[PDB]
Formats: structure tokens, sequence, C-alpha cells
């Protein structure tokens, strides 16, 4: 049962770091918030422009002390091809956040996300605070998108709140 | 768990405050149109009103849109009512142009999975549903942190452009704004 | 079925209203005294403020008696104070000179048993409980009708004299008088 | 075992002005009926309780309710009991019916039913004419109910049911209700 | 229990009864060393057990002298037993008993020894003999329009005890006193 | 196994003057029954009880009751016994029906099978004529029964039975009940 | 649903007539010794005398091969009793010079599965067992027909020659050969 | 396993003078069957049996008896036993069907398995014509059986079923009988 | 999954010849089906395998014969690594069907899924115009198969098809 | 469902012809060598033989990869002893070089899943088992159409150069070739 003030499901597997493989989980990140989102495909149409959208804005994350993840049910190998093409062939480009792959569905599962009908995941969007647990849970239906200004938006809320402890507002 | 969009979103039937009167509304009343279901802790808190005397004062928007705005809570008929009538200077929600939909019985808290049995009252969850009673976009905070009307009205605008055209809509997707084909 | 005398009564934890301010409270730290509990459905309600108010007027017979009265509903401490904290011209409670406990979890409720699933509102049932935690009267009304507070009092008399001299009082039994010496 | 539900059924041999007649919670539909238990036939508490609801037995017959005291003894030991006087232990002789629960069933259901014991704690529930269960008070054994509170929850129950008016705190006849 | 079989440890009892117009809490242990004749009746206040019970009562010394206490079970309560016992035959009393009168009010007992009747609430009449040593020897039970015979339970008593002492086996239509057959 | 129930139905062979007979529970109704049991065949105690019976079969024969003797024994065991001289140690020729069960169906539908060994206690169980059980009486093995106690218990159901009244205790015929 | 000979035996234990008398008996008494275990339906039948008698007769022939012959039923240790005692001419078994096993609670009949459900008695069962205990035979016959004497010795004679000399024994092997 | 009852139904695949063909225990009903089995093929008392019981089988012609032999072998390793001469350790060329059971169906059926080594123990098992089981044998492995007796015990339960009498110990063929 | 019995049902999405299509076992009755499975696509020696299989395509065509290629991949990356250049280590474009499974449920069916990571062991699947089971490989990952052992094996399953005979230890072509 | 590569393979234990003498033999006995374990229908049989012969015909270019060919049945093994003994002319087995495994009790056909419930036979199957015990191939044909020596040893080849060179082995790959890194 998933919701905000308990602590988030761990996930462990394989992601493409810079054209490398390298082994991540949960647990490396603390200290950091993160933001993980899930995306249904690779080679697919609205889900490059998202993942190239957080790419871009990193830094934004970066500044913000939040490393973002982006996950699907593709394998590494997928993800390894579609960050090599180029984004006028229909590729990612090379992207400044890690695609972690779950193979196993695992992953996609447990945070919730995962489509019995399409063999991959929704949309989530999961913000996980410093010591590992969970805060915002955002799932879209396939063809409609997020935004990277709602993310930075709630992103700088939960962290207004465990400095000050004054608690936010509408529209913040 | 947690809800899936693409799905038939769960049944709501309660007693709700509309416009100072008791009404009992249900999910099906709403059907022809979108639906935002917004949840809150409690009667008589600070964060919560903030949010509904905002989607209440841009509750046009949402006409406009052919969307239902209801906020829902675990408090009683009386507590919504009491908390209506009472004005924004004495810490009210003042008169309010939403319906206040009371779960009493914690039923439509814990159908929508927004309900946690620490408070014995909800997380602000927001839904967004389709006419045909199809869930589309789920939303969960756990309130310190407050929810946004033009995000809101954004995924909005999308849905009924997805419906619409029978296209797809791309990252931070806007208004008059181009979506992607199949 | 329902709960039965003679038994330790079921326990609670909470967080109540006591002048104005939020105070955890449990039956343990009510042990060496009585404790009258009794619940009402709601907040904002007619009948519900009339008892309340009266059981707390009244406070002072229930001091003098070592009982402490702690009313309970379903409602939260953030609605208990909102109904405190108005005038009762306002149709308020004035300002309350008992706890108010927030049952909003219902598990205060469900453990007497006086929970009703059709308005997710407690039934009123009012519970004498010896300075031990055993429990000795049960009462539950109907909603729509209310109880009364010298009918507790007379109860929480009766209780005490047993205590004391160890016998037992007959019908309609009134305050002072002794009993029956099962000696 | 709540309010605002049917209450249990009933059924068994009672003793009606010295004679055995085979009574049930259906017959009494139309009528209030005040069910009370009592743990214990030649007992102390029991018999003020009993004798206290008979010689008030009219106040009741106005309201259109009927008393019943229900126990587990048999109804050999409730007609013995009744033929007894007064003077010498007994009932007097009853103008209310004394319901034998010699199976504890009735007893259990209505959960006033002693298992360190296999006698009942002393309840007392008034029914509504359709046999809605309306009131529940249960006394330990050492204490005794009142008639006086018996006849103020009827009037009350009855007030509600004809002015649809719900009843306040310590509400007696020729009082206000509070409209709806 | 289908049915009690004797040589087989009897079913324990610990009971309040009365002795002597009080109550004593009595068990099965404390007979230890003596026989033991139990015997169940349905109900007190009733035509054919009270002739059962002054029977085994006028009689009472030929068990004392056989070294065998005599205890009547009935699922009524110690008060009505008392009750019982203080009304005078006159009356459809009991006079005075000199055997103690068993309550079994949790029905415990005549469940235990299966004479426990679940259209009535109250037992058959059992009468069990029961070995110093606490085995089972006799059982009879007899529907209730029909009583037990005080003379035919003190001859099955007289046969056990010959039994025991002499290691001898008792013939049918046995009298007390008479050679059996050896081995 | 109370007395206010119908009897355990038993279908058996059974030895009747002689010769092997299939009887069974609803042959009888209409006349009381008497079922005892006994533990074996050739043993002393036994005999006894079967004998004293099959002599006073008249005053059961009279009162429309029929006594029945069953044993886990078989059929073979009982003819034989049956067969020999009570001088012999047998049982003469009896007037009674003996009842084989061999396959402990009836002893156990009863309850008074022993596991300890593999024979019957001797128990006695008195039928109405509507297959209803009225009396039971179960002894220990040593210890044998009473003809004019099974007679007196006879006359007094049959007295309630006819005159509706109940009967007291030691009661006997040529007494009023209550 | 049968027990195999490569296994131990079913213990039995009961009692037993031997020489006139009552003496309790059990497989592992037995140790060190072959037996033939052989069961029949009832005491004071036709075809059951003749099997035990003969058996009985040829007692010798078992005893110089180191083997105890015992017959059991399901009938009393009282019934075999009265049964030996009794004359050839009634029908009895003269007086037997074996074992006369009781199994009253059925118990052994069932362990070997000679127990027929349908009446109280067992089956003509033969079982052969080393002086290890361990089953090595099994016969069982329909009621009607009965066993033989000479085969029993046969299979006892190969039994002991297998494991005496090591070799295996082939089809109509007889008293020695190869 | 008891002889009062209907024996188990056995179905496979037989060796019948070098031919395979599927036998059932519902074709040989209306004779008398003696079915016996052996551990394994090319096993040395094995044959011993099954050729005597070949050589023999003209004796249980004239009684209406067929002789069957079931082994835990294949149809293939019967046949080939089946051609291997008797010098050479086989079966020469016999005159009974081999009935072959792959599966331990049968041999489970007839309770003759031993999951130890596999194959199974020798059990001999007389059929009355109408299907029913009359006799059991079963020998421990080492040690082989009488076709001579099979004849008796066969002599007697047909001498039972003809004459309606029984057969005393020791029965011989044309011997008195003990009539009920 | 044994030889003799009626195989196991798949259905899904493939890319065949640039279209997505919808296939399933039984659209292919009349014919003989080899299926055979991959881990990965984008991976070493399983592009070498598909590229054999489709440049032999022509023998298994005259065969009467259908060679379907499945792997745990979505189709939408099976239309990417066909569109990839053979150079550049992708499939050219490949005359076989690529079936997808992204629920997993045919490589769970047919016995060759693997829990350790989410690919599937290379099996080849053989089946009967009857749409029953015939032979069944199934390689450990690093090592792949054989085209000619295939073309063997089915020659012979037709062989006993066609003339009841059976084929011996290794038997070619028109032997008997 | 079915044997998976890499993972242990099921152990086996019988009793075993070879040479013509009886020998219990087992898995663990053939540890630090490749084994070749593979099952046919029957004894006295038509292609069964064919295949066996082979195998023992060639025997040699498996033991100089360090393999030892294993042939099981659900046959005795007096059944397996008389095959082994008669002459091919007569339909026998010759003589063998390489094992005969008695199944009986059918344990080891169940345990590697090629048991048929249908004939009580076993199917064809071909297990290639690593010197530390692990399945690295599942091969099982349906009866009609046997097995082929050359491409046994051609896994064989390839799942020892994967071994010792640590590389993966393309489609079509044989002795000498190279491999994929």
């Amino acid at each position: 049962v998933l919701l905000p003030n308990r602590p988030a499901p761990e996930f462990k597997g394989q992601a493409v770091i810079n054209g490398e493989f390298k082994e991540i989980c949960l647990k490396d990140y603390r200290g950091k918030y993160v933001v993980l989102f899930f995306y249904p495909a690779d080679f697919t149409f609205v889900c490059p422009t998202e993942i190239i959208a957080f790419s871009d804005q990193v830094e934004e994350f970066n500044s913000r002390n939040c490393q973002v993840i982006a996950c699907s049910t593709d394998s590494q190998y997928s993800h390894l091809a579609w960050d090599n093409l180029d984004r006028k062939s229909g590729g990612l480009g090379h992207m400044k956040i890690p695609l972690l792959a779950d193979r196993k569905q695992e992953i996609s599962k447990a945070y919730g996300v995962f489509d019995e009908e399409d063999g991959n995941a929704f949309r989530g969007l999961f913000i996980i605070d410093p010591n590992g647990i969970l805060r915002q849970i955002t799932i879209n239906d396939k063809p409609v998108g997020r935004s990277v200004d709602e993310t930075l938006r709630l992103l700088d809320a939960f962290q207004f709140v465990e400095k000050h402890g004054e608690v936010c507002p509408v529209n913040w």
C-alpha cells in the first residue's frame, strides 16, 4: 500500500550511466532526494521527450541535491542502444541521468506502477527523501506526460518543510 | 496498493455540503464530466483550507473545462458545515463553491488508497476521472505539502486533448500545443 | 457481543482536549480513580452538547466522588477544539471542564462496542470504571435519546458503597441508605 | 449488541399469575418490552428488583409496555419463589411474567451470561413495538437498577417516536425536546 | 461422552454443595478413600426428584456404614437447593437433608457425566457408583418419569465391595453376603 | 446415549431355538426390548445371567417384552455353548435369542464396547415399542445384574406410558404414581 | 494393500492356549526360531479344525525344522479352551500340540491384513517368518478352500535352504536338490 | 488385498505365441485365471517357473484356466527373451502369455511391486470365472512356486464352485469334502 | 515439456517485414514451426542466430516451415534492432518474424524463462503441422545453435510423417 | 516444466553395465569430467541400438574431449546385459565401450524429466553436464527420430571453448573458430 509517510520500496538493478553499465540501488543515494520516474518502453514517442527534458534540466536537481533516475522494464541493452541513438534518428541523445533497467519487473511491481496488459510500466514519479522515505506519488496515464517544473516545485516544498518546519500552502 | 490509470475509478457515495446544505452525491452523478477528487486530512487544520479556498476561487476554470471538483475528508458533515459557515478570517472556509464530501466510515479514503491508520485521517490525493468514470491521473502528497491548481488544470487540458484529437501529450505539455500522433 | 462487568475495561489512548489544549490520555492515567467514559456520535450535533455541557457543569459532583468524566467521539482533536472554542449562544460548547477524547482511528469506539457502521458514528454508551480499571456499569442509549447525569451519580454512589461496606445494593437504592449484608 | 438493530428473539416457559405459559418476543409486537435479567432465584438483590417492578406495573401498562424478568433458573424454581410470601423471603405474588432460561440460550443471546457463574448479569433492554432494540443497561451484580430511570428512558423513546424530535440530557416528561 | 464406562477414572466434579443448611465447596478427590454414589435429578421443586432425595437421606446410615457418601446433583443454583431444603415437606420441601445437595449451575458436571439434556437444560437421572480410588463402577440412567431403587443401589454397592475384598465375582441376582464365583 | 432418544439399530445373526436367524430392532416394534450384553461365551458370570432371563422368560413374555442377549462372540461359539449342558459348564438350551455381533458394530453403537479387551461390558437397555431407549444400565464385568430390577423398571415405564403419571422412587406394582 | 516379504513381520502379542492353560506370547519370543502363523475364520466351524488338527498332528516335522506353528482367530481365549478341551467326536479339536492365539481386539488380523470386514472373521492366511522376524511367505485362501501341510513344509525347506547355502531355489524345488 | 473381492483390472501389451496383443482381465471372463508375477527377464529362478507353467499348460487348459505371467519388463524384453533358446538362457518358445507392465500399474495394483529394486515380487493370484479374487500367494524372490499346488488349489476352488461344499485341509482331487 | 504433446500456445505482437502483426500458434496450422528463443536485443550471440536463420530462410520455406524468433523485449525494441544496420550491430532488415513477450508468459509456457535475469534461455522447439511438439533444444546462453541441425531434424520428422519409417542416429536427407 | 541450463544437474545413482559386468555408478563419481547422459525408450528396439552403437563406436572422440557418455533407459540391468551380449545380427548391441545405466525405479528418467507416463518408457534426452555437475544443454527428441554424434561433439567443443576462453560462441560455431567478447 503506497503512501507518502512510509519508507520507499528498495530498488536495485543495472543502469546506464555515461554510456556504461553501473549497478545502482536506493541505499546508495542516502543524503540526497531521489526522483524515480518510470516510462513504459524504449524507442517510444512520449517517453524520450520526458527523459530528455529531465536530463537537460538535471542541474536544477543537482543544485537541489536530488538525483533523477529513469526506470523502465526494458533491458539495459536497450537502454544503451537507445542512448547511443541520436535524437534525430529517434534516440535519446546522450543522457545526464541514469536509465535503470527492470528486466525482472520487480522494481515496477514494488512501486505498483506495473501494467499486466502491456508488460510495461505506467508513468510514476516518486520523490524519496534523504532518509529513504517516500514523499510524493504521481501516476499518469501513458498518453499524458509529466512536468519538470512541478517536480521542481514539489521538491522545493518538501525541502522547505524539512528545514523550516512550517507547513507548505497551496500553489507553492 | 496504489490505484492505476486506465481503470474504472473506485465508487464513492457520500453525504456532501453544497451551498450550505446537505446533499447525497455519488460518482455516477458526474458522468459526462471529468471529476477532480481531492483529499485533505482534517477540518480546522491549516494547510487544508488554503487548498479548498483556492480550488473554490478558481472553480470557474474547472467549470469551463467541464470538470467537477470535489473535496473529501474523514470529518462528518456537521464539521464540514461548521467549517464552511465560519469566515476565513476566523480560520474557516468562508462560503464554498465546491462540494465538501464527508467520509465518516473511512470507506472512500480507504478505497482510493489515501487513508492511513496512524492519523485516522486522509493523505492528500488528487485524482482526475474521465466522463466514463475511468481513472486518469493520481497524485498523493505527504501533507505538510499542498497541490497546484495550475497543474491540475494543465493535466486536465492534456487528457481532454488526448481524448479529443486521438494524439498523445509530451512532457510539459501546454494549451494550443502540439501532441504526437498515435 | 457486548461487554460484561467484573472484567477489566478495554484500554484507550488518544488525543483529548483539556482546557483548550491537546493532551495524550489513557485509561491507566486514571488509576486509583473511577472513570465515567461516555460516547456521543458527532460534533456540532443537537443532543450531543446538552449532555457534554451537563456533565461538565456537574463536574464537581464527579470530582468529590473521585471520578473522572471523559467524553469521547469519532471526531478529531481539531474538530473538538473548534467546538469547545465556540460560544454556546453560537451553538458551541462554551468552554469545557471535562476532557474531549478524539476517537479518530475509530478503535476506542470499537473496543467498547459502541461503534455504528452505518453512520461511522458512535452510539451513546456510558461506562463506569472502578479505580483498578474494572468495568461496572454499562449503558447504551439509541442516539436520539440522551442520558442522565443524576442516575450516573446514583450508580457511581452504589458501586462505591458495595466497595466500602462489602454490601449489596437493592433496587432504587439511594445515597447513604445502607444495603443487604451478605454476611 | 447495539440499539437500532432487531432485538434477539427469546422463547420459553414463563410463570404468569402462577401458571406456566410459553411466551415469545413476537407476541409482544405493537408493545414496548422491558426485558430484564437477574442472576438467581432465592437471593438478595434480585427479588427487590422484581417486586419493585411488579408494584409499579401500572406505570408501564400506561406506556403500553410489558415487563419481563428472565433468569437461568427453572420454571419450577420461578413458581415456588412466587408462591413464597415476601416475609418468608419470597416474591409475594407477581403481576409480572418470570421467563425461565434453563438452556442459557436467552441469556447468551442478549450477552448477559456469566461463565464463572451459570447465571446472568442483570441487564435491562428496552425494545420498541417493532422489535427493535433501543436501550441497553447492564449492572454488575452487587448493584441493582432503578424503576424510575426506566420510566424516564421509556418516556423519551416514545416522545421521539411521536414528535419526531430528539430528547436531550436529563429529559423528563413535560419538557421540550429539540427539533430535528 | 457417548457413555461412561466402568473401570475408568470417574469424571472429576468440583462444585458448591448444601451440607446441613450451609454452602460447602466439595470435590471428588475429597471423598477419596470412600465409595461414592452420585445421582442426578432434573429440577428442584418437582415431583419424583424429592422422593428420591428424601429416600436416600432417610436411608443414609446404610451408606455411611458401607463407607459410601451419597451426593445428589442438579442444574439448580445453591440458592434453590437451600430454599428447597429449608422448606418443609408439607409445603413440598425437602425437610432437612442428611446428604449434600450439589449445585452444578454451569452444566459442567452433568455434561461431564453425560446425563445432561439439551432440549431441557436439566439432567436425566444418573446413578454412578465410584470406588475409593476414583474409578467408575456402575452406571445407571433412567428416563425422568421413572425413579430409582435405593435397595438395588445398595445391592450393587455390596457387590463391588465383595468383589473388591474377596477377589471373587458376583453372579446374577446376587444378594449381600452370599459366596460368589472363585477366580 | 440417553433415555429420551431413539435407540441404535442392530441387525445381526442370532441363535433362536438351536438355529440361526437374522433379527433386527425393527422386527420387535410393538414390543418392548431388553437388550443386554455379556463379555464372553464360556465364562463364569455370563451364563448365570442368560439362564436367569431364559428361565424367567414368561415374565417378560407376559409383559410384552422380548429379552435379547448380545456378545462379541461368533454365532458358532454361541450355538456350541447353547448345545452344552449346564452340568458340562454350558448354557443348557435357551428360551431367549443369542445375538452374535462379531463386527463389534452393535456393542460400539450402544457404547458398551471395551477396547482393553475385545469383550463388551455388560449393559442392559430397555427400549419401548416405538424404538425409543428408556433405561441404560452398565455394570463392571465382575458384577452381574438383577432380573428383578429389570422387571421392576419394566412395570414402571409401562405404567407411566399407560396412566400418564410419573413413577416415584422405589416404585413397584400396585402403587399409584404422581 | 498387502504386506510384502522382504520386510519385518507385524508384531503380535496375545493370550494363547498352550497345553491346556493360558499363556501370553509374542513374536519376539520366537526369535531364533522360524514361525508359521496361520489364520482361520471361526472356532466351532467345520473347515477350521481339520487344518489345526493336521498341523498339530505334524508338529515334530515343524519342530525338527526349528519352526513354531501358531494358530490364530478372532475368538476369545475362552472359546479356544472350550474348543480344545472338547472331544473330536463332538466337533472339537482334541488336545492340540500347537498354540491357539486369540485376537479379541482384531488388531492381529488387521495387522496381517487377513481380517474380513464383512463377517467378523479372518480369511485363511499363512505367513512364514524367519528367525529374525522377517516375512517370507504369504498365502491367503478364501474361506471354503483349505491349506496344505506338505507345501508349507516345502517353502520352509526352501527358505531355510536359500539362507544356509546362499543358492536361489527354482520352481517346484523339493526337500533337497541341485 | 482380500479374496472375497473383484480382482483388480489389468490391461496391457502381452506377448502371445510371438505376437504383441492387447489383453485385459475382462477378456478372460468366463474362464479362471492364474496370474503370476516375476521380478525380471534374463534372471535365473524366473525362467524355471515360466517354463514349467508353459510345459504344463494343457493341465490348466483342460481345467478351463489361463496362465498369465506378468513382469515389469517391456514387451520388447519379453519377445527377445522368448526368442532366446533355453540352452542359451532363454524361454525357448513358450505357450503362455507374457504381460508387460512398464508403468508398474499392474504390479502395484496387485500389491506385489516393491519400490526398492523397482521390479515385482512373485505373487500368484487365482481368479474365478467372474473375475473374483480367490487365492493369494506371495513368495520372497529367492524362492520359487509349485505348479502342482496351484493345480491343487485350482481343483479345490472348482470343487467348491460346482458341488457347493467346502474343501478340508490337504484336499486332493476326487477327495470327499465337507458338507455345510 | 515432452515432445509428443500439443505445444504451448503463444499469442502476441511480432515484427514481420517492418510491420506489427498479431500472430498465434494456430495461424500456422498446415505448417511446421521452429520457434526459437534468445535472451536480449542488442546482445552479441543473439543477432548472429537470427541473421543466419534469416539468410537461410528459403531452406525452411520450401520445407513448409515457419521460423519465429521470440524475445522478452518489446515489439518497439525489436523494431529498432531490425532498423539497425548489421555493421552497426543491428539486424539489418531480417526476413523472419520477431515475436515480442513483455509479459514473459510465452517464455514461461515453453519453460525457457530465467528468473535470475528477465531473459530467455535459448530454446528451439520444432512443432508439426497439427501443433504437436516434436523436438526440444535448450542451449545455455553463452553457446549458440546450428541452422543445419535444425534443418536435419526438420527433415527427419517430415520423413516419419511421410514414410512412417523411423530415422536412426545421425540420419541425413533421403537415407532409407 | 523443464530442466534449465546453468543449474546443477539432477543426481543419478544406479546399477550399470560396464564391459559386461555390473557396477554401481553415480553423477558425483564423474566430477572433474564432462558427462553426456542420453536416454532411450527400450532395449531390443530398432532406432535405439543405432544411437548406442554410434556413441560406443565414437567413444574416443569423447574420451579425448574428457567426456564420459552414459546411456540410460527404464530397462533392468539383466536386460541391458543380455542385450549387450546379443550379437548385432540378432538385433544385439555387439559389445559396448560405454556404460549402460539401468533405471528400474524410473527415478532417473523422472529426475531429468524425459519420462513418458504413456508407454512407461523414456523419451530421448541428451544432457551435457559440466565437470562441476552443472547442466549446459537439454536435447529432447520425439522417439521416431534419433540424435547426432557430431552435433553433440560440436556442442561439447563450444561449452569447453566458452569455459576456457571466456568467450561466447555464435551460431554455427565449430572447432578452430573465434567467438565474441
